[PDB]
This record gives structure tokens, C-alpha cells and sequence, in this order.
DNA sequence: CGGCGTACG
DNA sequence: CGTA
DNA sequence: GCCG
């Protein structure tokens, strides 16, 4: 088992679901406390189990696995022995965990805002609604739409949204294309949002595109919320439903075609897969990776890529299709 | 011990 | 600060 | 919390 998640296939469904979910509770709780190092270790240990070919049944099967030391091994041991890990269950029922989870789930609220509200004594969404002077416009929209945004987006919803986006994109710039990214491209059947990447085959023609797209979607009455020159848009869309509609989060990103492979790779995720890939690039290969390119800081040159396959090759990694990037 | 991804709105 |  |  290699030490970086980008060195191994990770399928969406696997053989250690309960164990990985427990470790991910501890990771999440570490994040709520600002302990990014412990969050990473617990996330990485969970991802190792996702990559295994069969269930862990005995503690000895953790020997030699990367990111399993005393703490993660004890969590697994308790689950194998008793079906429950007391530390995990204490986190789950804690007022701190439940409230930080509730607040950070709001669009416009991160850990730092949630923690301040927590320290001020706030505990429920209605506590927040009562004191709207303390809310940004973004947070007001996130709170108004919270119930709909808590409902999974279905793969069956995505095709209708993509057609609507393509219509607006085609008027804004004929020839421009829309690619489905994020978790749906990794094979997820549900999501928290829909992520789309937009480009044009003629380098430079995509400049200034996203404002043109957004004002056309707004004119069609489809935009319940957006922040408005820009290249990323974090929107709330009106999605038709039988006899009604529901609010859905949609992310739009524009990239020039020269950067499209890097943007596709970055926006297809998973989040941990990309952090691990960028960590691998820099620490193992001395190259700096982001959603725009891959930089050699010694030659001061950028690596041209025409495909995701090119990028894996330039990093010395076996290619992984999106379905195997579910770290 | 230092390091832990890297951007844009 | 928020967001991907 | 774990790796190197
Ligand atoms: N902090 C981060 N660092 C690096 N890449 C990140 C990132 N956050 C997101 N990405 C990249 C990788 C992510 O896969 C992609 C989309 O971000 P989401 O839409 O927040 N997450 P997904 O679509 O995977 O699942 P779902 O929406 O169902 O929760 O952007
Ligand atoms: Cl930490
Ligand atoms: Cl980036
Ligand atoms: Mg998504
Ligand atoms: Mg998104
Ligand atoms: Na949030």
C-alpha cells in the first residue's frame, strides 16, 4: 500500500465502509477544532481502508498500512471487537460536534464563523435567523435555502441542469463547452452540488465569459443567488420539480483550453485526492501543481498538457480514471 | 522536529 | 472571511 | 496523528 492517495486506486464503494466512516468522524471533529494535521491523518487512514481489496477483520491486517498508528489502530480495534468506538460515539453526541456540523453546513459559514457563533452561545438555525444583523448576504441566502440545500442532488437532476447551462453558455459564446466535473464525474449518484467546467477550443476566446453566462441565467429567472470580472461562480439555481422547484447549489468555472486538463483534474477531485496529488508533486517530484498548471521551479517552466493522462505521466504516476479518485 | 494543497470571490 |  |  503506497503512502499517497494518488498512488492507488480508490473506488467509490468499497469493503470497509463502517471503519472509514468512523475515522472520518474523528477527522471532521479535528477540523472543527483547527487541528489540520490530525484531520489529515484521520482522512488519510480512512482513505487507505477505502483502497483495500477486502474487509479488515483482524487488527493484524493493519500492520504495515500507512497512516495507521496507535490512535487509528485503536479506533479500528474497538470497532472490530465491540461494533462501536467510544471516542467516536462521544464525538457524535457532543453539543460541540453537532452544532459545528450544523453551522459549517450552511453556505457562507466556515469553521471560524461557526466557532465564534458557538462561543457566543448560538446553537440552532433559528438562533441565527433571530439575529440577522450578524449575517452576510451570502449567509442569509444559505440559511433561507438551507432545507433544500440539505437534500441530495440526484444524478437524475444533473442532465436537466447541464442543458440549461449549455443554453446560456452557447448564447454567451458559441462553441464554448460545458463539462460535468466534481463528484458526479467520479461516479457519485448524489451530490451536495453540481460542478461544471466551461472552456472554448480557441485559446483566449473564454476571456470575460462567466459574467456573460451569469447574466443570461439570471435573465432566465434561474438564479436564486449569486455573488454579482470573475472565473468561478458559486450559485444557487432554481431547479424545476413536478408542480414546483427546488434550490440547488451549482458551481461554474471557466478555464482556457490550455489549462483545461489541469482544471478538469482539480475540479474532479476528490478533495483529499487533489491535496495528496499536490503534496506528491511538490515533495516527491519537486513540481508545483494547481488547477492552472504544473510548474518546474528550477527551469521556471510550465508543463503543457493536452489531457489528464499527460499530467499523470509527467508526475510519474499510473493513470487513474475519475472513478478511482474517490480518496 | 517540520510538514501537512492551492487557488479565486 | 467565504468558496472550489 | 502520523511520516520521513
Ligand atoms: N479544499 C479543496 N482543495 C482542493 N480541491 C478542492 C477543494 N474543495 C473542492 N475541491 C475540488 C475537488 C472536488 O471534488 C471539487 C468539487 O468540490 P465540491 O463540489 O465541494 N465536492 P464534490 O463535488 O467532490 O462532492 P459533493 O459536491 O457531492 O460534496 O473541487
Ligand atoms: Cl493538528
Ligand atoms: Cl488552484
Ligand atoms: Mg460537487
Ligand atoms: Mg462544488
Ligand atoms: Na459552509
Amino acid at each position: 500500500m503506497p503512502a499517497y492517495a494518488c498512488q492507488r486506486p480508490t473506488p467509490l464503494t468499497h469493503h470497509n465502509t463502517g471503519l472509514s466512516e468512523a475515522l472520518e468522524i474523528l477527522a471532521e471533529a479535528a477540523g472543527f477544532e483547527g487541528s489540520e494535521g490530525r484531520l489529515l491523518t484521520f482522512c488519510r487512514a480512512a482513505s487507505v481502508l477505502k483502497a483495500l481489496p477486502s474487509p479488515v477483520t483482524t487488527l493484524s491486517q493493519l500492520q504495515g498500512l500507512p497512516h495507521f498508528g496507535e490512535h487509528s489502530s485503536r479506533v479500528v480495534q474497538e470497532l472490530l471487537e465491540h461494533g462501536v468506538c467510544e471516542e467516536v460515539e462521544r464525538v457524535r453526541r457532543s453539543e460541540r460536534y453537532q452544532t459545528m456540523k450544523l453551522f459549517t453546513q450552511i453556505f457562507g459559514v466556515g469553521v471560524k464563523t461557526a466557532d465564534r457563533w458557538y462561543r457566543e452561545g448560538l446553537r440552532t438555525l433559528d438562533d441565527l435567523r433571530e439575529q440577522p444583523q450578524k449575517l452576510t448576504q451570502q449567509q442569509k441566502a444559505g440559511l433561507q435555502h438551507h432545507q433544500d440545500l440539505s437534500t441530495p442532488v440526484l444524478r437524475s437532476d444533473v442532465d436537466a441542469l447541464q442543458q440549461v447551462v449549455e443554453e446560456a453558455v452557447g448564447q454567451a459564446l458559441p462553441g464554448a463547452t460545458v463539462t460535468l466535473t466534481g463528484g458526479f464525474r467520479r461516479g457519485k449518484l448524489q451530490g451536495h452540488d453540481v460542478d461544471f467546467l466551461i472552456t472554448h477550443p480557441k485559446e483566449g476566446q473564454e476571456a470575460g465569459l462567466l459574467p456573460r453566462v451569469m447574466c443570461r441565467l439570471q435573465d432566465q429567472g434561474l438564479i436564486l443567488y449569486h455573488q454579482h470580472a470573475f472565473e468561478r461562480s458559486f450559485c444557487i439555481f432554481r431547479l424545476p420539480q413536478p408542480g414546483s422547484w427546488k434550490a440547488v447549489r451549482v458551481d461554474l468555472v471557466v478555464a482556457p483550453v490550455s489549462q483545461f486538463p489541469f482544471a478538469l483534474l482539480g475540479w474532479t477531485g476528490s478533495k483529499l485526492f487533489q491535496r495528496e496529488l499536490r503534496r506528491f508533486s511538490r515533495k516527491e517530484k519537486g513540481l508545483w501543481l494547481n488547477s492552472h498548471g504544473l510548474f518546474d521551479p528550477e527551469q521556471k517552466t510550465f508543463f503543457q498538457a493536452a489531457s489528464e493522462e499527460d499530467i499523470f505521466r509527467h508526475l510519474g504516476l499510473e493513470y487513474l480514471p475519475p472513478e478511482q479518485r474517490n480518496a
